[PDB]
């Protein structure tokens, strides 16, 4: 009869193409340095994650949530968005984020965070957007960050930030963490149409 | 401006309303010339049977269970298991209990609402919101706020029907900080398969 | 293909509510002009004539109070009193154009699992809303605030937040957020209070006649 109310909708379209990303060193045979997030952003295997995520890696592995796991290449990374973009070849079709480049994000949109915290496995969690940017001058410096109040956590960045319909909003940054106050529910992500002109560009010049 | 009077608010009290009465506040007492833990608890049917978590009741010497409509009973621990951290209380039910919803047909979805249901802080019977983060992790994990005072408590859907029992959170930190929202319960169906062990072999 | 479907929003209510909320600054002397921030948090205007609630222990101590409006106005705020009994100030601002306030139904009950939006501004980082349920309305005994009628919820609230508002998805303002419950032993998580808007109505009244 009755169903429960619940947000799996978004989850079952989304999640499937955000993944799990590891960062490996020379340990001096290989071990896990950082960790991390990215979404699969197009058929042709490209991902979406954070430059600090794979900074100074010798080797970066993709988990898909399906069970895939695949050697990662570096296409190029953007310090002034901290954005990286990575190459992966598979067989089967990848699962990719839906994205719909005409919709407008707003402050009380509900949403959900998509990564994979304190490597634990993918985890999602809910919120809102709690602003859209800021007009004036304030503490993040910048003018153009969603914040939202989904819980993010180390690991989380380069995850996706979706909808109740699984639609990119954008891509969650690493998290504020102290002041020495410790802040509840303050995150921050890359807008989802600021993501897509760096891949864009990023896959054919830098 | 405007008029919302006959509008709706978005609510989920009906879950509230329909299992919040069985969920109680659970004390382990001690000797001292004193309550020593404090937890939450759910009656799990008529017959008085309540499930906790076993930290909570450990080296107790007085266990009492107190109800949102103001009787207070004193427990008998049935069992407890180490490995899932799961505990059966027992108490007095002539008079009627108010028993926790619940559908054994019922399969939690990761992104499903979920309301955690717990004596936080010893501040009063507490209702937090969050969704089903992930499964088999055998636990439920969840970003609805748990705090100290929740564990054995229970985590339910919007219907009210029970999704699990609270444990505890997160608290691996790396770099210094404190993890949010992250924590974790047992799956209703395993607790329920624990409980009747429990009973059975008491 | 969503592209017909709506997003799942309370982007009504913050269109309702969040331009009645401003960030309230507490502007003191320091070494040697020389006028500085010491403290901050949010208000609500309550009323078209001006009148604006705070929280008192944000304006304690000012030599000048300040209030910026999400539209981009600022003025100087008048205090007009305190009730130290619950941690509410009442504000006065002269102001030509008009002013944006607060949906209050005074028939509406708050009910325990009711979704909440705390507006606020946290961290200096400009209007924040963040999302939750209330949950408690008040306690029957003794318990560790010491009080009876405070509403509960487990939206999140940050230093910055005080003084500002909770409302429901409708907009209507349920409360006025309090201090955050920052420290136990552990630190917790999703614990917030507010004062419920009826309480901070009279409250207003009194200290606007009286004192």
């Amino acid at each position: 009869d009755e169903t429960p109310a619940s947000y799996n909708l978004a989850v079952r379209r989304a999640a499937p193409a955000v993944v799990n990303v590891y960062n490996r060193g020379l340990n001096t045979q290989l071990e896990i340095r950082t960790l991390g997030s990215g979404v699969i952003m197009d058929q042709r295997g490209y991902i979406i994650t954070n430059k600090h995520v794979i900074n100074d890696a010798d080797q970066i592995i993709v988990a898909l949530q399906d069970g895939r796991v695949f050697e990662a290449l570096l296409v190029g990374s953007d310090s002034l968005t901290d954005l990286a973009v990575l190459k992966i070849n598979a067989t089967g079709g990848l699962p990719t984020i839906p994205i719909n480049a005409r919709r407008v994000p707003h402050i009380g949109d509900v949403v959900l965070a998509i990564g994979n915290p304190y490597n634990l496995g993918q985890t999602i969690t809910q919120g809102i957007i709690s602003a859209t940017g800021r007009i004036g001058l304030n503490p993040t410096g910048r003018q153009n960050f969603l914040q939202t109040d989904a819980s993010i956590n180390h690991g989380n960045s380069g995850g996706a930030l979706v909808n109740s319909l699984g639609e990119l909003m954008g891509i969650n940054t690493l998290s504020f963490d102290k002041s020495g106050e410790t802040p509840e529910g303050i995150g921050f992500a890359i807008p989802f149409q600021l993501a897509t002109k760096i891949m864009d560009k990023l896959i054919r010049d830098g």
